[PDB]
């Protein structure tokens, strides 16, 4: 790893600007927040957390799991400092989360870019399984977007050997097939360009419209993104069928992540 | 809470042997424990109660107060009835109609080698329970802790629901109401594995039991791969098939994980009522 000073940390976020990057200060975004830094001629970004204990058991978590698994889908840890700050290579097309809501006037993703994505983010996932970690964080917010639109996971602060929750999740259980689930609302983000969840929307929770397509009183053709054109029907109908078999209320029926890997293949 | 007496503490600590720990079957006062509490067996005016003596402390109060909120507006065949309470002392407690024959999880359990329950027992008090779920939701209430240990039976083994201390107006909760969500749906999933304790005579949690939660075997009776007689509680010899798969298949209905799919508490009696 690399080491860094909070001193510096703190001159290189212009001492933790928390006004938005639209703003001219050094946000990029919160759930944590996360700060655009600068060193030398490169970018970088700084995690900075905000009990104490449970604060410091999730960073200290997340620098165990990042010195073991490193991976093409997953965002490289460069360092740390020790308030608590992690220190990551700079995603420049943000998260999955900001384009799909197209924040700060990007364009929307493509179909095809979507796929892609998909894709990149189940590799990452089984990555993580392979080696026998369990995220139980997935979901758009943690899904990042390099130069190439390739999806890279990140925050691990909860990995261990509520809208995007599984029941299972919820009764305290800890389980890989947790993850799959949590996969198959983002799946449904990817496919609708909706939040996971909105309040002032019925139904609130995005993963509820798979009861409402099951009850035909909605189709996928109602739920479907209508800010991109090259989404045909078939692929869109078979992403749309790996969701459904992610979001299974019992773990045991749920896909294996290797199994929504060949899915995805087979999609494209 | 003017319906109800105020008790001195010292006079319920006085009736309870000073509140004595060990259990009523060797000589001390404790009958059960668990919300918020433990509940000891006690006296007033020569007549044996329940007394809760609750143990952060502003939401044990709010509880405290909730309960008795609650207790004011809601009596009922089917709901235990308090007689009143103490806040006095250096601790607060409720005073409760005594239930003789104690708690449907002890029951099923057989605490204390009691006989099994009858078929046609864990019929009446599953009618009796759902009979107090909708007293509750006719009047606007959501009890949020339906479970075998707040269901009690009396002389005859009349079922009373209580512990209405989280009331509004893991083994056993709905995946809504683990989210938050606060809605009467959830009751009736928390009745639905109350149901399968009926059925089985199994505890709703076995840390050391496959499945671990008994909600799962619904997916294993699903399968095929076990079946509603591999699970029925062998104690009973007057339990008929007809009527064991007829509860199983309201519990079912119950414990839809959507919470619009499931019958509402009048669909669940009448179901119960065509059983029997
Ligand atoms: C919101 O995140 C970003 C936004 C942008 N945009 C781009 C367009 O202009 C506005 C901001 C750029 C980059 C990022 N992020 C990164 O570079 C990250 C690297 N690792 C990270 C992480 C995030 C969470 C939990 N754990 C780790 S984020
Ligand atoms: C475990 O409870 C009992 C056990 C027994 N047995 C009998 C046989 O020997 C051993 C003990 C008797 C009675 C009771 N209970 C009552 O009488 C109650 C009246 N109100 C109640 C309550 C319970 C919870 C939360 N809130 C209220 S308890």
């Amino acid at each position: 790893f690399h080491s860094f000073s909070f001193y510096e940390l703190k001159n290189v976020t212009n001492n933790f600007d928390e006004r938005p990057i639209s703003v001219g200060g050094n946000k990029m975004g919160e759930g944590g927040v996360v700060y655009k830094g600068y060193v030398n001629n490169t970018t970088v970004a700084v995690k900075k957390l905000a009990t104490t204990e449970e604060l410091k058991q999730q960073f200290d978590q997340e620098i165990k799991v990042m010195a073991k698994c490193q991976h093409e889908n997953l965002v490289e840890l460069l360092g740390f400092s020790s308030d608590l700050c992690l220190v990551y290579v700079y995603m420049p097309n943000g998260s999955l989360l900001d384009r799909l809501s197209c924040l700060d006037g990007t364009p929307p993703l493509s179909w095809h870019m979507r796929c892609k994505i998909a894709q990149g983010a189940a590799n990452g996932i089984n990555f993580l399984h392979e080696n026998h970690h369990i995220h139980r964080n997935i979901k758009s917010a943690n899904i990042l977007l390099d130069e190439a639109f390739t999806a890279k996971i990140s925050d691990f602060g909860l990995a261990r050997a509520t809208a995007y929750m599984a029941p299972e999740a919820l009764r305290g259980e800890i389980t890989p097939k947790s993850d799959i689930y949590s996969f198959g609302v983002v799946l449904l983000e990817i496919i609708t360009g909706l939040p996971a969840v909105d309040e002032h929307r019925e139904p609130q929770l995005l993963l509820d419209i798979k009861e409402e397509i099951e009850d035909e009183e909605k189709t996928i053709e109602d739920y479907i993104d209508k800010k991109m054109n090259d989404a045909d029907s078939t692929s869109v109908e078979a992403m749309y069928s790996v969701a459904s078999q992610c979001l299974h209320e019992k773990k045991n029926k749920r896909p294996d992540i290797k199994k929504v890997q060949q899915l995805l293949q087979e999609m494209t």
